[PDB]
């Protein structure tokens, strides 16, 4: 038997309209002794209740359960602790599996867009880039927008590890040389715990 | 007993100068019977010799054997398949793993230098950064250089699987404000298999 406890969504805990949660997993379940108690504390103190949700299913030979705890997005970030106690009878004692936003002193992420590059203009498609850097924790994100539709053509690198113990990252948007020289403007969207809202937006136009 | 088959380093592979290596790995070797016979072979045909070599190692309560078996360039990049046959007398039938470079019709990078942004010149120090893209496979390598010395201070993100099935990355180079200001040129070096040389230099400079 094995538990996998996993944390919200970074998007979800830095927006307040939307619902962050935290998702206990158990596989290996005895296909004989099938029944299972889930508790959960924050910080310490049981919240086994606190809209907690879990439901059955049948694989391997054996049995998978989720539960879902729903969190508070302050809480969250204010770092609380959150533990998961899995207790089955055909277990000798219950497995406990904790986890916490990534701890550490906060840093707000640099935001620089980037034209591209006198070379490229070559191509048909141009890159329009979006630097971030000094940031810390790791949970951020990055969206593109051209006005009330977002961008569709962009990859977005995962966070790298400085030589400052900070991340940075690149966003990428390819887009039609045309549009580009046309004079449309793009906007590089972050969401991130040291951001004012938790959020910044910068610009980018011919 | 498991046995790991690993991969030369990408920029061994690119430089005629270099070496490159197939490292074959095997962990749980029978405190009892440590006995290994160690099998190579290049697409199919044996080179057990092929200057391969080896040597014991007491871990765990276990034993641990290496075996390198050197390679050539221009065999690894013509995608030439290397399988390693481990047998043992404690072990029912041998283990075989083979390995050979990432599969598919290769692209040619494009490399594109772009100087830092205009806000980020309020800080002291700045970020060059080189926008390589479109290529595959992933096996990739880029330095910093500002003349016949290599800039230290630069960190790489890994390859991020593109929309065209192509791969893309950027580094960044961190420097004085001052350095940039007045006038250093700093370059961006890309080693790929798709590179005319496995090579390629883009310059930047104020
Ligand atoms: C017995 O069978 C199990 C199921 O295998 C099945 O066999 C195949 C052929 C199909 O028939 C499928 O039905 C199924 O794959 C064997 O695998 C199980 O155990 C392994 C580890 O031993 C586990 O891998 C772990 O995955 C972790 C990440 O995924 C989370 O873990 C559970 C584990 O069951 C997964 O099912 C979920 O994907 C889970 O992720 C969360 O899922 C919930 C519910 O959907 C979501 O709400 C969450 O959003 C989501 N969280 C995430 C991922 O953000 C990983 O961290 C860890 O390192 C392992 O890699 C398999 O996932 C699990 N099988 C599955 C996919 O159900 C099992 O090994 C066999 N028995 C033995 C011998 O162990
Ligand atoms: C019994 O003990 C083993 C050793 O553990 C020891 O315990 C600790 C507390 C210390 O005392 C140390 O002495 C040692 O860590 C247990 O671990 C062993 O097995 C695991 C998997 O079960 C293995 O992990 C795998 O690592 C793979 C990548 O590393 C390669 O694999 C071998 C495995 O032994 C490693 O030793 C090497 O790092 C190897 O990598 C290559 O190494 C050679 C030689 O140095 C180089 O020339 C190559 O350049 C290098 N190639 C690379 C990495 O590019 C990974 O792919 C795979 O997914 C696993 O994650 C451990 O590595 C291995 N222990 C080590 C580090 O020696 C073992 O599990 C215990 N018995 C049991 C119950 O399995």
């Amino acid at each position: 038997p094995s538990v996998f406890l996993f944390p919200p969504k970074p998007k979800d805990t830095l927006m307040i309209s939307r619902t962050p949660e935290v998702t206990c997993v158990v596989v290996d379940v005895s296909h004989e002794d099938p029944q299972v108690k889930f508790n959960w504390y924050v910080d310490g103190v049981q919240v086994h209740n606190a809209k907690t949700k879990p439901r059955e299913q049948q694989y391997n030979s054996t049995y998978r359960v989720v539960s879902v705890l729903t969190v508070l997005h302050q809480n969250w970030l204010d770092g609380k602790e959150y533990k998961c106690k899995v207790s089955n009878k055909a277990l000798p004692a219950p497995i406990e599996k904790t986890i916490s936003k990534a701890k550490g002193q906060p840093r707000e992420p640099q935001v620089y867009t980037l034209p591209p590059s006198r070379e490229e203009m070559t191509k048909n498609q141009v890159s329009l880039t979006c630097l971030v850097k000094g940031f810390y924790p790791s949970d951020i994100a990055v969206e593109w927008e051209s006005n009330g539709q977002p961008e569709n053509n962009y990859k977005t690198t995962p966070p790298v590890l400085d030589s400052d113990g900070s991340f940075f990252l690149y966003s990428k948007l390819t887009v039609d040389k045309s549009r580009w020289q046309q004079g449309n403007v793009f906007s590089c969207s972050v969401m991130h715990e040291a951001l004012h809202n938790h959020y910044t937006q910068k610009s980018l136009s011919l």
